[PDB]
């Protein structure tokens, strides 16, 4: 007994972007693009054995499916082996970053990748990720659960495997989580001693092109609302930082940001309609306020749910990103459908 | 309840060209190749779920398939997300065109790529695809029902999106069929005020080297017969034709061509021979009747039904491309295996 | 009536290499990279149809999957459309080769890639691999079963296939076993006319950068032994054989290779320790004596069977190849988890 599962959704984005910069048109507003697009479908196959005693073998295997045909490759989502048992669990593989699940509870939103960050909190999903890693559940014990993880420096760079001349990029997730009487609250962070970063401060492999290396990356979250009795109310917290590593002397500078985002819904019968308001402080880049990444965000919306498998979606939004005169404002909508089975 | 299925095809064709410009052998003849190849294979998961009134929640995720392993991608057969129900149904995703859903009447023969053209009526099928698109198909109201399919500008053109520089490439896709005591005839066409062909005639993306913009490119199609009692006999009707829009005062002229095509066969018990007719006329290239694009082709062949999802397969062709030196002659047989599950 | 199916397995390698030559440390030893590594996770779709008499009809799709997301494609491992009844069984497409099916008595080991050569006897297994062809499997008719095997010109060049300019790289692959009273003995050979090797001495696609012509390439292979009572105990031997094709002068020059590999082991309950011994020889290249492909390896380990589907792994090995100071020495350990579903 192994199972299939997976989901499907697509729908019309409609979008805008106004950048005085990269547009010439009248006063910096790009045209309006209208398009169809899928939202991340995906198709999956775990199973599970009994093995004697409390202890369960585990294992999935779940690929990004686009209904539009533009992925292609196998377990690119996340997929792993394991065992489960009193112990709680022990996975390895392809695994969603502990960062990566608390992003359940902070951006639940639904969107194409051109809008992931207008219409879903994607910039302060930017730090969620999937890693070659070894990951240890602990089992609830009363409201309290925890999360451990571990990316190897040969598994962070496989190509310097034999010859240590690059500082390792081998990372350490955790997270913590207490769920009760509807009310639950996480923290969940990373750290890595070394780390390398694009410009829109995400994670890239070493030797990137345009990578800036960094040292001692750190990551915090901490979520806390209230889910159950057709309600509920979402706060998260995060806190990114890093030293400045590239070649050059502006090593050992300081960066740093913080957002933090709230959302809440209420289920009145089969609609659920929600909001979203998220908020990216003005960074520090080798020390300096750098406000071309201090953003505002809301998001709004709701979803009809035709059964329990079948939902429309619907929902706009809008994005402030830097300031004065390198201004970047984007706003979205779009309406949609998914399928889980 | 979802559900898995495909077909799995193989077999060896043979094959040889007489083109007195690309060979220079021995009176323009090529060598005969021998080879196995897959005709196709594909292997799907679709699914539906009843919601409560007449209505139905559908999606499939299709894809090309081939034993000899050179596919890969998910989704890249239709695939797609729609509602069923009374007033008929809607789908968006990879759709097949309303054209390419009409190629089961004109083009029934199964082979590899490399023979497309000799083997199956390929040439008149070069109109037939798949594109990111939204369609209707009503239901049938007592003989008729009917097809509607559009492919946005932004969908067509995704990096043009916020700079309506370039001209629209969206198109429209209609069908109105009828079927009746063994009769059927069925109309399908498209329209695009702006898109762009290679020298095959064929559709390409925005951009492609060596494309050729065009103006107002429409597709007819026409196909009527009789299929039942043992009994199948087609006759397909096909009118192409675009106005020049690349650089350099050529553009504005008039490029136009006329196929027709005809296919027959009856099942004498487990055996089905058939037989098929196709003739491409002169073509009109820039307002001149270009023979180069002109044709002839016969396909004769049968299938032995094993069962009703196994067949074993034959069949020999002949193709007869341009006039005089340019002259190209094809002609190809094979013998293989198909398995629907 | 189609069946899912498939294997996952991953586990984490340590590895060394002592490498004089392109190691500047300390003696020519490299640095211990520790990863964690997928052991070639795969999943099929196989089934068959009765047919009426004795006949079935057969086919399977086997998909490279890898858990940490790194394949993609379909029919990438064995995949094919056959029929089998009275006759045997007849099949075409992505197929093992006679020898590379003669692989599971000869290394049974389960490792990374980066490992293959190691953790498990890879170098001997260099001559198996899969080839679009055409294949006939013989019934056991009383202990013994036979197969033959073909791969066409066209299919073993498909560029080269209307100007036969290039020779045939078409080849035969045969093999004829024998079981008996837990005793087993089979030969398996290949031989193609005209090939093309690396210098790893493995086959390589005609064209490649840097392979090497070769003339009348056969291989050989024997292996024999014992497998039931809880007990296996196997002995192969293999012989490698072409003459130099390549251009200038050095054409028509003998390369040959002898290797010969041991393993044993026995069930005690659960666990099954295992050990294996390889040996290749001094290899003659262009005619003279290379003892650069000699190599010596050692490998033992053991499976803890968690139950039939579900396994622990562990091994460690030993690889010594060439002579002197071009010496290159190789030595890794696993522990890892395989299940079988
Ligand atoms: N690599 C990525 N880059 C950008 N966005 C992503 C990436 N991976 C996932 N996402 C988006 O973030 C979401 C993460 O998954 P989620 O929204 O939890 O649904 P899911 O993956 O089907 N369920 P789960 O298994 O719990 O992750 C996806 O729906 C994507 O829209
Ligand atoms: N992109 C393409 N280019 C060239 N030939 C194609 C392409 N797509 C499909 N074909 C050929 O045309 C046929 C179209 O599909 P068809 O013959 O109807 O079988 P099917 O796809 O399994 N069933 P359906 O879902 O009704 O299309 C395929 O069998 C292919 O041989
Ligand atoms: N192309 C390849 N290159 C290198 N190693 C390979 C290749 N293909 C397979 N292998 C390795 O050799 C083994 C061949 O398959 P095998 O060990 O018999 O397991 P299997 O493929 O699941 N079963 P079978 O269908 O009998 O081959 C695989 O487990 C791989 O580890």
């Amino acid at each position: 007994q192994v199972t299939l599962y997976g989901t499907i959704k697509a729908g019309v984005e409609v979008s805008r972007v106004k950048d005085a910069g990269t547009y010439k048109a009248q006063g910096g507003k790009s045209k309006t693009a209208t398009q169809i697009a899928d939202f991340g479908s995906k198709i999956g196959f775990k199973g599970q054995e009994d093995l004697g005693n409390g202890m369960k073998a585990i294992w999935q295997l779940e690929q990004k499916a686009s209904i539009a045909g533009t992925n292609s490759g196998w377990g690119n989502r996340q997929s792993f082996i394991g065992l489960k048992g009193g112990f709680g669990t022990v996975r390895a593989g392809n695994l969603n970053t502990v960062l990566k699940d608390s992003g359940d509870n902070v951006n639940a939103w639904e969107s194409g990748s051109n809008t992931e960050d207008v219409l879903g909190l994607g910039t302060i999903g930017r730090v969620e990720s999937r890693e070659i890693s070894v990951r240890y559940d602990s089992p609830v014990f009363a409201g309290f659960s925890g999360s451990v993880q571990y990316v190897p420096r040969d598994n962070a760079n496989d190509v310097d495997k034999y010859k240590h001349t690059k500082s390792s990029r081998e990372s350490y997730h955790a997270g913590l989580k207490y769920e009760n009487a509807g009310f639950f609250g996480q923290y969940a962070g990373s750290f890595a001693k070394y780390a390398d970063l694009n410009t829109d401060a995400e994670r890239v492999a070493v030797n990137t092109a345009n990578a800036h290396p960094v040292k001692d990356y750190q990551v915090h979250r901490v979520v806390a609302g209230y889910d159950a009795n057709d309600l509920y109310v979402s706060v998260a917290g995060q806190y990114e930082a890093a030293k400045n590593n590239e070649v050059g002397s502006i090593k050992g500078k300081k960066h740093e940001q913080t957002q933090v985002a709230a959302t809440a819904a209420y289920r009145f019968g089969n609609v659920t309609p929600r909001v979203s308001y998220a908020h990216g402080f003005k960074a520090k880049v080798n020390g300096v306020k750098d406000a071309n990444y201090q953003y505002d965000q809301v998001i709004v919306g709701a979803d009809y749910d035709f059964s329990k498998r079948t939902s429309a979606l619907v929902s706009a939004g809008w994005l402030k990103q830097g300031k004065g005169a390198g201004k970047v404002e984007q706003t979205a909508s779009m309406v949609g459908l998914r399928h889980k089975f």
